[PDB]
């Protein structure tokens, strides 16, 4: 029915998942790993050390993947914060591990970053630890293969009677 | 996710199919064969099987090549197989053998047998039931780039 494993970061590393889907992996980190708080991009003393973990990891994986850092929030209301909305806050945290994966050595044109703002919660929002996976980095491990694409292009090209 | 195909221009009712693991190329049965009970190839649509053939020759090893047989559900008396699963591995086997008499590579290729089991409509008539009775082609590959990143991921994080 599952398809998730905890992972472990940093022989403490608490919360964080693996996650399969047919066309890819994603690691899931909760907020409090990499952040201060959930409303700002400013980082926490310990986000170096699990980036560079994850650094090590993906340093083992093959050249053709595709290494994409999505950013997630809750509803918190952004009237205390210097973003316009949840979307722009979730692009400034996805866009900054991002950037620290590039600094201990991910290439650059195996990586990208993007931003699903508040609306694709984990979790209700009634606890700390719901807020921290609501408010979580996910990094999403994939290849632009494109072989079945191919063989059907071709068979269309000599079996379309249309 | 499907069309309709000819070749040459001698040959209707063929469909190409797309599923997200590969692509199946339907090749009807009552023209493949003489008639409903044999796996004698027509000879006359040694044509249609030449060309599929000359389109695998240029996929690379990593793609196989499955040919599938598929039968209505009509009581088998008055032959010599014994069973629908057989009839169809039969006719799967003679279609991969003239691809393999074509130049297509004998390790690209299998054949299977699905017997009456997954029919294309219900069995009631030479018009439903030879819609059951047909051979599909079954492309796909072995890529398994997705498994083995989800692997290593999970060897380095997993406890």
């Amino acid at each position: 029915q599952n398809t998730e494993t905890k992972a472990t970061i940093a022989r403490k590393g608490e919360g964080s998942v693996l996650e399969q889907i047919d066309q890819g992996s994603i690691l899931k980190l909760p907020s409090n790993l990499l952040f201060e708080n959930a409303t700002s991009d400013a980082i926490n003393q310990d986000m170096m050390l699990y980036i560079e973990r994850i650094a090590k990891i993906i340093q083992k994986l093959p050249k053709r993947v595709h290494i994409n850092v999505r950013g997630f929030t809750d509803d918190t209301p952004l009237v205390k914060t210097r973003f316009k909305s949840h979307y722009e806050l979730a692009a400034n945290r996805a866009y900054r591990v991002m950037k620290v994966l590039i600094q201990y050595g991910v290439n650059p044109n195996q990586l990208s970053f993007s931003s699903y703002g508040s609306t694709n919660p984990i979790a209700p929002n009634d606890s700390l630890e719901n807020r921290m996976k609501n408010n979580r980095v996910e990094i999403f491990f994939s290849t632009d293969a494109n072989d079945l694409s191919k063989i059907h292009s071709i068979l269309d090209n000599e079996f379309n009677p249309h």
